[PDB]
């Protein structure tokens, strides 16, 4: 598997690093779970999906720590922040955390409902926020710290389809700088990682045809498939000492497309 | 030294690799030298600074491969040519080009010649192109490879005091992005790689006072110094095979200032 390549870093700074992970059991959250455990990092995410999760955990078994699993909705603030408390009696205090989570259902202009707004930003920006502010104090006492968004292509290209979503999405941008103004004097690095079109299991499956191949490669300068492991390596660079000046920077990791 | 210490990650596939960086005698791109030689990788280097360059690679005679130095002016692009090739005929197909060479020589606006531009774009931006030229056939039948482009953040801030130099700095985007679209279809990344203000011997010895050191800590989102070893860490990234999918970047390292 690809977190255990042979061929790509180890991080002796990420062993025993306890990292958060949202949206955690399946896509490039499940990627990043696999390759943070594969350092030998104490991971626990969280997620709606359980059964998805409960096998990746028990995938990961075998890792030097079996990574922790809460479930929670993120768009319930008190259970995410419950969530977390209980994460961090488990594994410690949180030094690296990646606000992964998303939701990038498709709307049309006229259909968005205030509810429907509200529901979009609640899923893919807010709980970014709330689950930094969780987490500062743990990183604060630790001397530093690593923040990962998640961030989108999609706003950069001028996505039709669902422009709440490319709003909640750009507005990581402006999360990303904010916090790491306030947070650099204690270490703290809060960087957004952009990926373009990522192979997840659930693109293959439901989204990738002859059409969405032929712009892949018209768009991307690499003419290759973009994988969750390009997404999660990046991300291990981020959360490790390695890149401890770093921050308030959009890393994109897209074969060259936006 | 920061290119040894065992808190920091290393790169398998950099062991054996041959690796060229230009201007790689002092500042950041002896940092270069130093953490690719480090990493295993078989190194080279050109410069002017021949006293600088052999007590470099003698300093890093240890290393599984002693760095390679040829001397010369980058400016006069065949003494350049002529260089590499020497370069070639010791370490083979160049698979990772590091453009670092540059010259940051202040100039008024009222003062610049046609001469004194064009040595501007000839030691800060033209030698890029052509040794980038000189690399791209090496890649092309290794099946891949990188190039890093290094840039500035100098015109971001838009700093007064030499206005060809930030063109020159400015101008490294459109090389890179436009020589990414052209060699990604054979698997060649180009990158711009940019540094904030690094604490090279130089700089401390030249143009750091009180007045940097304020500036430095207002815009920089952490308080604390960038070393060469920053920026060299991730041009170890860029050039290893966990930065496949990356390019045609501005990847900044800079303590959150530009
Ligand atoms: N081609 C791609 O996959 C793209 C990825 N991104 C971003 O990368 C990140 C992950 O991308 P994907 O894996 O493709 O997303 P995904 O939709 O396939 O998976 C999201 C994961 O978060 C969980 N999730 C969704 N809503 C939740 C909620 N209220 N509470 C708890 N968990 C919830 C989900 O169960 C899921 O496991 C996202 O932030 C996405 O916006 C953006 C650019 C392209
Ligand atoms: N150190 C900093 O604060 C910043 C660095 N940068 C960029 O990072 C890269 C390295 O920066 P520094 O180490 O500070 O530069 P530097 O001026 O201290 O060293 C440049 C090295 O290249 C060699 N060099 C200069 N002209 C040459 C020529 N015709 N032919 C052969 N060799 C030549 C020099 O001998 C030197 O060893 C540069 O491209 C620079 O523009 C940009 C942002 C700030």
């Amino acid at each position: 598997r690809s977190a255990q390549d042979e061929r790509y870093a180890r991080y002796p700074s990420l062993a025993g690093r306890a990292v958060l992970i949202t949206g955690g059991a399946t896509g490039i959250g499940a990627s990043f779970v696999e390759h943070f455990a594969r350092q030998g990092a104490r991971v626990a995410f969280v997620d709606l999906d359980e059964q998805a999760a409960r096998a990746l955990a028990a995938r990961l078994a075998d890792a030097a720590h079996e990574p922790v699993f809460v479930a929670c909705d993120l768009t319930d603030i008190a259970a995410l922040r419950g969530a977390i408390e209980a994460i961090r009696a488990r594994i410690g205090p949180i030094a690296a955390l990646v606000n992964n989570a998303a939701n990038d259902v498709r709307h049309a202009i006229a259909d968005v409902t205030p509810d429907s707004f509200d529901a979009c930003i609640a899923v893919n920006l807010r709980h970014q926020f709330f689950a930094a502010q969780a987490v500062i104090d743990d990183m604060k006492r630790l001397g530093g710290g690593s923040i990962v968004n998640l961030g989108s292509i999609s706003w950069m290209l001028k996505n039709a389809g669902y422009p709440v979503y490319a709003s909640a999405k750009a507005a990581v941008q402006g999360l990303t700088r904010a916090l790491a103004r306030e947070l650099g004097p204690f270490g703290i690095r809060v960087n957004t990682l952009v990926p373009g079109w990522v192979m997840t299991d659930k693109q293959r499956r439901l989204w990738l045809d002859d059409a969405g191949r032929a712009a892949i490669k018209a768009g991307q300068c690499i003419d290759a498939e973009l994988l969750p492991g390009d997404l999660a390596r990046m991300a291990l660079f981020l959360a490790a000492d390695d890149s401890r000046m770093i921050t308030a920077q959009d890393v994109v990791v897209d074969g060259g497309w936006a």
